[PDB]
Order: C-alpha cells, then sequence, then structure tokens
C-alpha cells in the first residue's frame, strides 16, 4: 500500500502477512457473504493496484467467482478507455489506460508515481471500486434465496426469522409482516402503521 | 483512524488487520453481552465514520440488530439537522449534516478534514456515541431475563447468585435480599440497613 | 495510555487489540487468583482513568466482584474529596474530584491534562491504586482456603504440599512444620530453628 | 529486505520470523497450487537474493521440486551470463554474474550495494522472476488433471463444474459448455454465442 | 524496560503483553526446566526492577520456588548492603540499597534514573543476577534424577541415552562411558582416550 | 540484535519474544533436518554473540546435540587463537579471543563495540559460522538413511521417490536412474543421457 511514513510523506510498503493471511482466512471462512465485501475494502485500505490483484491471486477456490471478476473488471477497463482516450515525453508520466488501473500493464513504479502525483491519480481507489462491483455481483449470484421464501416458522422466535430475513435481504442486495407467522402477524398488523423494527420485536417478543 | 504520529501531528491510519478481526470475534464470542458496548468503544479508538461502518458492516450475523440501529442512527441524524442545519465556498470546509456524520454522504477526506480542523469538528466521536445509544438499547431488547426472575436457589452459593443478579442488572440497564433463599435472607435481614456488598457476602458465604 | 514518543514527548496513544484480549483472557482463565493483580497492574502502564475503566468494564462475569469493587472505588473518592475539596479560569485547568480520578465526570481530554501536566497530576496511578485496594480485597474474599487446613497427605511430596501452603497464603494475604505430615514433621523438627526454607525441602525431598 | 525508513532512505531489514514462518506454512498447507506463487511474491517483497534463498531453503519438503528449482535458477543464471559478460576497482562496485544474483556468489553487502545503486541494480527483482519461471514450471507438473477430463456430474451444481474447470485451467496454464452435462449443456447452446459466464452461470442455476 | 528510541535516547517503556504472556507460558509449560533461565535473562532484557518483579509476581503457581526465591534475593540484598552503606540533598539522587534493588522500596523513577545515570547504576542488571543466582537453586532442586542413575538401557538408542545423560548434568549443574550398555561399552572402551563425542556417537550408532 | 534505527546509526535491540518462540518451536517440531539451519540463519539475523548463546541455551531437549556443538566451537575458538593471538589501554577497545567472539568470556557491550567499530569486527557473524558449522555436523549425524537405501518402490509414484531421494541427500550432504524400479528405470534408460529432472519426471509421470 502507499502509506504516510512518520515525517508525512507518502511512502510505498510492502502489503503485510497479516494482511494477506487476514484476506485468505476470510475467504475460506466466509466464501462470498455479503460481510466479506466490507471486510475486503478495509484489508485494502490504501493498496496499490499491485496490492489489489495479490489480493485476489492468492484465493485458491472459488475460481468461477474470479473469473466472473475479471470479465467485471474488463468491461469497466473498456468504459475507463472510452471515457479516456491516450495519445513518452522523456521522464514523463503517462496517462493510464483500463488495464493500467487493473494494474496488468503497469508497473508498481507507475502505480506509485499516479497514487502520490499532486493531484493523485488514484490508480489503486478506481480499481478497488471496479472490483467491489464485481464483488457484489457474485455476492448476489451466491445468495442461495429469495426473500420472498424466508418465512417464520410456527415456533421459531422472532428475533431469529428477522435475522434471517435481512441477511436474505443483504445478500440478494409489509413483507416482513407478510412472511411472519400466524400469531406474530396478528399481534404486528394490530401496532398499526409506521411501527419501528424495535417496536415490531417488542411486540412479537 | 486518526492518530498522533511519532513527530506529534494528526494522521489517518489504515485500521489494521487486528482491529478489525476482534471486533469481528467479540460479536462473534458475546453477542450482545452488555461487555461488547465497552470492546467496541475501546477498539474503534480515534475511528472516522468510515470505520466504524466498516466495523459494523463486518458483522456478518445479527442482521435483525444491525437494522434497529440503522434506526437508531437516522433518528439521531435527522435531531442533529434539526439543530444544525447547513446552507461551497472554493477550497473551503462544507458543514457537515447528520449523514455526513453517519458516513454515508462524506468522503474519507471531508472526515479527516473535520476531525483535524482546529478546533476540530469530531464527526468520529458524534457518530459512535449516536452507535453506542443504538446499542445499548441492543443489549436491552436482547437482555433475557428479569431482574425479578433472579432468584438465588436453595443449594446456590450466594456469590454465583449475586454474579446472576448484577449480570442481569447490567444488561437490563433491598431485591438482592428478597430474592435471596430463606437461610441467606433471615442472615441477611439481621445485618440491618446499611450493610455494603461485601458484608453481605461475607455474612452468607 | 500515555506514553513516551520516539521525539520524548508524552502523547496519548489508543489501548491495543493486544492489551484489551490479554485483558479479558486472563480473568477468564484465572478469575481472581492472586497473580491477576501484578497481570492487571503491567498490563495498565500508562493507562489513563478511561483505560482502566475500559479493562475493568470489558469483563463479561463476575459481576459481583465488580460491583464490590465500584464501592471500593466510591470510598476512595470520597476520602480524596475529604482531603481534596475544590473551589473554571478560562483556558485554564481545573483540580480532580473523586469522580474525575475514577474518570466517570472527567473527560479524556482533561484525564491527558494532568497526566502530562508540569509537574504531572497522576490520575492514572492514583485511580489505580483505588482499584488495586478493591482487586486485593477481592482476591481475600474468593480465596477458597484457610491456611490452617493446608496440611501435608500422607503420600503427599513435602514440595507439593508447600506449593499448596504458600499459594493459600498468597490468596489469604512454623505453622509449615506443625501442618506437615508425621514423617516430614519429625525430620524438620530435628533441623532446628533458623532452618531456611531450601533446608526444610533439602530434609524433606 | 530493502525497505524504506521513516526518514526515507533505502536500508536493509532482517526478514521477519512472520513472514519466515508464513511462507513455510503456506507451503505445508497448499504445495504447488497455482495459489501459492502470488503468495510467494508478496512475502517476498523488497527481497534481496539472500532473502529469496533464506525463503526457498526453509522448505523442508517438497525436495524433488527444490531441485527443479536450482535447474531452472541456473539455466537463467547461464542465459544471464551470455547477455551480460564481466571483465575490482578499489572501493568500487563489481558487476553481477548470474550466480551473484542467485546470491550463491555474492554477499549481503553486494547484494545491499547494488539494490540501493542509482539507478538502482535490482538483483532481488530479477531472482524472483527467475524463481517465479521455476515456481510455474513446477505448478504445471505438479497440476494433476487436463481440463479434458473436467466433466460435470449429472448432479453436480454447476457453480461447482465451473469452480473445477478453472481451479484446473490456471494449474495447467467452448470447452466449458462442451464438457458440461447433458441438461445444462442444452440450456447454454440456446444462449447463443457470446454469453458471458455470468450469463451462463444464471441460465444453469 | 529501558530501550533506545529511534533518536538515541535512554526511555522508559511499559512491559509488552507479548513479553509478559511468554514468561507466564513458558513457566506453565517447562516449570524450572533448565532452559527456563535463558528464556527468564532474554525475556528480561532492559528489564527495570519493578519489570522484574512483574514478571515473577505473575507466575501463579510454584509459590514454593517463589519463596525460596525471596530468601536468596533477601541474602544477596543484605550482602549489597554489607558491601555498600548508605548515609537526601534537594533534587539528587539517593545511593540505593539491597531493597531499592529488588524494587521493594524504590520507585519506578528512581530505578529509572539510576539505570540512566551517567554512568548507569545497573539496578535492573543486579537484581536480574540475584533471581538467576536464586532460579540457579530452584532447577537444582527440583531436579529429579542423580547423572548415577542415568545408565543406558540394553535397546536403548546410544543418543537417546546421551540426551537424557546431558539432560540431567545440566540440571544438576568416563561416566558415559561407565554407564553406557554392556555392548556400546565395549565399543567406547576400544576407541581409546581423547575420543570426541562425536565419535563415541559415531562409534555406538 | 545490533539493526539500524529509523535516523540511521546502527544499535543494539532486545532479541524478540516473537523470534524466541520461533527458534524453540522450530527445534521441537523439526528437531535437525536440514531446513532448520537457514531458518537459524535468518532468525538470528544481526544477532550478537550473546543472542546466539541465548538462542541455543533455550533449547531444552536434544543435549547430545548442544554438547556436541559446544565441541565444535571451541575447536573453531581456538583455531581462532592460534590464527588471532592477543597482547588494555585506559577507554580503548580490546581485541576478541576465540572465547569473546563465542560470547563466554565478552561482555555485551564489548560485543556492540566489536559490532559497531569501524571497520567492524562481526564477531555475530563469526561466531554464527562456527555454529553453523557445528549445526551441519549433527544435521549429518542424525541423518537416518544412506542414499544407497532410498530406492523406489513398485508402486511408488516417480515424484514421491524423488521427494525421498533428494530429502536423503540433503541431510547426507545415475544413481537417481539406477535406484528407479524397473518399469520407471526402463523409461529413463531411454531418455539417453543429459536429460534434466523435469524430463526424467515428466517421463515417469
Ligand atoms: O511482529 C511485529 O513486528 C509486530 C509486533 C511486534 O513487535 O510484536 C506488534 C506488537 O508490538 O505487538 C504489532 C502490533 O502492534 O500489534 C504488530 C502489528 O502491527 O501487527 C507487528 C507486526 O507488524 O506484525
Amino acid at each position: 500500500p502507499i502509506v504516510q511514513n512518520l515525517q508525512g510523506q507518502m511512502v510505498h510498503q510492502c502489503i503485510s502477512p497479516r494482511t494477506l493471511n487476514a484476506w485468505v482466512k476470510v475467504v475460506e471462512e466466509k466464501a462470498f457473504s455479503p460481510e466479506v465485501i466490507p471486510m475486503f475494502s478495509a484489508l485494502s485500505c490504501g493498496a496499490t493496484p499491485q496490492d489489489l490483484n495479490t489480493m485476489l491471486n492468492t484465493v485458491g477456490g472459488h475460481q468461477a467467482a474470479m473469473q466472473m471478476l475479471k470479465e467485471t473488471i474488463n468491461e469497466e477497463a473498456a468504459e475507463w478507455d472510452r471515457l479516456h482516450p491516450v495519445h513518452i515525453a522523456p521522464g514523463q508520466m503517462r496517462e493510464p489506460r483500463g488495464s493500467d488501473i487493473a494494474g496488468t500493464t503497469s508497473t508498481l513504479q507507475e502505480q506509485i508515481g499516479w497514487m502520490t502525483h499532486n493531484p493523485p491519480i488514484p490508480v489503486g481507489e478506481i480499481y478497488k471500486r471496479w472490483i467491489i462491483l464485481g464483488l457484489n455481483k457474485i455476492v448476489r449470484m451466491y445468495s442461495p434465496t429469495s426473500i420472498l421464501d424466508i418465512r417464520q416458522g410456527p415456533k421459531e422466535p422472532f428475533r431469529d426469522y428477522v435475522d434471517r430475513f435481512y441477511k436474505t435481504l443483504r445478500a440478494e442486495q409489509t413483507l416482513l409482516v407478510q412472511n411472519a407467522n400466524p400469531d406474530c402477524k396478528t399481534i404486528l398488523k394490530a401496532l398499526g402503521p409506521g411501527a419501528t423494527l424495535e417496536e415490531m420485536m417488542t411486540a412479537c417478543q
């Protein structure tokens, strides 16, 4: 990543073994559950494109997902090149193409040059956005259940049902009441409109 | 978070893999037991709003709770906007709205600008207060037992009973004596008024 | 905590995830065995009152103990206010009350101001003393056995007996010989007065 | 490795116990699965040739692989010497031979001298390229299955089949449709040409 | 401990949670096996007397040993006071007594003052020597077996026997041949005088 | 060890708990498998003689090996004294004897003085060489099998056989073909001379 040193200059630092292991382990344990995306984003804080490829490339499983991700990245790269055509002046900085942002045709030094320029050409942040776009599609693809099929069991605590409901809604990216069981549905219908989730949860507790 | 470097300037630092993992693990292991709140507060020391959302968003379970939390945050944000209406001067700092404090409509750079201003506009601390307000409501909601139902068993050591009593009181946010078993109740009644907890515990040991 | 930076100024630093976890784990594993107190003291090196409350508040169990601790803290705070009555001059430092030392009515900034003043008003150290006073009372309360009941078994190695003896004495805060078994008692009686523990242990080995 | 200090000079640092352990553990757990190579590359960020040999030499198993790697390294070293023949001026820097790049005939001090020269003679990066060339050959050798033999089972979810397919293709370094089972093959044939992987995966979900 | 900062001044640093845990764990796992002493010495590098007491006091078991250690420390302290009698000049440094070196009657500030004086009065190193003296006595006391009773079994590999022999000798603080089994004894007798351990081990392999 | 600080001076640093634990654990898990030596060398990067003794002395088992190591060290020390006889000028640096290099008769301060002199008298590196010489002898002694006895089983994959072969050769410090099983021997004989290991392994795959 690029970080501020103690003196206050923006310097490149090696990606840490702790960061590398954290990402690999979270993918092993959580696959593409929605909460993996904000973990990815936080673990890649200050990442160069090189770092971002490192993180993606260190994943051993899920190669169907990783191939879908490349497709998304290539679509975003092509759209970048459409909006940002490029024409080298000796010792000067060239303008990044899509594949330079994605780290496949740019060097680490070029990446550092862009990201620490004044003003910065934030190739790490641009690439991270494309990756997250791609990961969101994967999360939704691998979401196993429609919210229409999240219905409260006859003996299921309301809390547990609501957990399943909003878990599913998050992965999928009135119905809460309609899908409740008969006893809690009746209680919730008599709360009237504009009840908060807290009030519903209290009511069916 | 925003931290003091070695030289003494307030700089942004990436949230650490250790911090991220600690929060996720404490929620996995403790759910919304009351002691999770001071852990949250300590793990988010110096946090930007971005960091605070990261921590909340990396939680995979408990989505009923996370949705209740958003409701609380939105109520606190709306009350902020009521008390702090906002009117951009080129190169100048805009005033934060509720949704800027909550990190949903403000950039990391804006957040850093506010938090390191002289005097600081402490958007991380303001947001953390709203979050803790929300978490406290959740702790109380998920508190399983009334203090009225914490009663000492016939063979239950007084210490163990008092542990359950104050554990419950903490989650719920004279009765100690009334809920004691017959033998310890008699001992405690004869200590008279103004006995300390230490003296009660000694007496029934 | 407040620490010396690399340059040599006294700066506030966030309490680390490692420190937080170490304290929580030691309480989980050891409860109020006497050795927990020096661990507490070492883990809270340079602690502000805020840090000290964090450590105490992150403990999930033992709420009978934590309530006894508050009582001790309140007694020490009241005695502080008796010896140190307080009368704000714009931009000047106010004098700390007991509840300010205990971190319940003082801000982090006030705490830093006191602890880094020249000379320092060491509110973290003062509060830590009160807490340790309280923890010592708890260790003694939870000490399960009188030293009078630590007696050497007929087949019990002398070393193991002495371990139990001094373990108990430490928790409780001639008898070694009297409580020894008949065979070792006879050996120890013939060593005469002024035998070291080493010599006794050698003698009964 | 060679790193930037806080002041901004390029200094040698000892390889960390964390880095050493991470590499050894990844080889123990993953052997020569393709994802081990980007992990190697990231763990050896800023590595001297000495560091690179350390990492390779700390591997206890897989000595057939490590011997094949030496062969590749020696071929790359010989090709370096063919393109870069060398002729010592007192106190001056000598030009590196292949075996100097590979760290077998150069000292740590010579390596640091080359890597921190202006412009740098990047012996660590040159050697890392040769090593990765060698590791790629090993990954391919140890790839157990031809892509021709990755065929979807009659009850096998399409996702799981695609995972196996691209996993195999990666190790090996239209067919997706041809190797699908009859039911999904029919669905995929009716999508027509130019279907994305996402669309295929959606179609057979 | 007292350490050199980045600038090069001798500063106090808090004892780390990692150091504290390492010591406690090594005592839990190894008790007073001889190798615990060099681990102690290395873990207490730069330690103040306060740090040294912390390490000793965090040990929960082995209180017979810890009491023997105090006896040794008190003997060394008394001998210090015999050789170094002491007579306070306002703002000046007082001379340390034995109990000041042992950290029982000196403050952390006094300890830092002595250890960072020019020339240093190395109270941490002096105390560490007394502690190690004490620990050595304990290692020897808890050594379970005489070297006279380490004899090679009829089927026991010579290597394993030599391991037991020198393990015992280390704890206890020609015979190798005499205690060997008949077959290896005969081989070793025919090597003649001045055989190295390597040659003996080769001979009986 | 001696390290470069952030400013760029060569300073002494305490050996870290992580380093100490890594060495102890690698010896526990791997004993004197050949790969332990490069791990030792990397873990003792920048080590003083004091640090090197610490690492060796913290090993609890393998005392036959540790005694053989001392013998090797004493032979290397005696040869040092033969080549480097020594004659103290007030405030000046004395010349190191063999036992000073081995850290048994020199102080930490003397060691630092030699290692940071201009030019450095690299006593840590000199001692490390002697230790590694000694460790190599031990690796070879504890090598359990002659390369003559590594022969491919009738059903043994060629890869697994080659792994055992080069593993053994490494510990021991044409035959590959001769020791292959009949079927692979025939294949390898028909490749002709100058086949690479890769080509042999491909051929028998
Ligand atoms: O191994 C490290 O270099 C390290 C250490 C460490 O010195 O033990 C610590 C640490 O002080 O405990 C920390 C840490 O602050 O938690 C880190 C870390 O930043 O994660 C590291 C490390 O860089 O790995």
